[PDB]
């Protein structure tokens, strides 16, 4: 359960980080308007 | 209970982080005005 504990928070950080990268490109396209 | 303790603060950080990303796009659209 401690591994099912930690594997959740490990994938939490990578998908949080893509979501910051997804917004950093879409802020650029509205600045390209 | 300690896992119900920690799973609350783990989802707390991811939804806090989307809410920062939600505001970083909406500040850009009013700057696109």
């Amino acid at each position: 359960m401690q591994q099912q504990q930690k594997e959740a928070e490990l994938l939490q950080k990578e998908e949080a980080n893509i979501r910051d990268n997804q917004t950093k490109i879409i802020i650029a396209q509205i600045q390209s308007e």
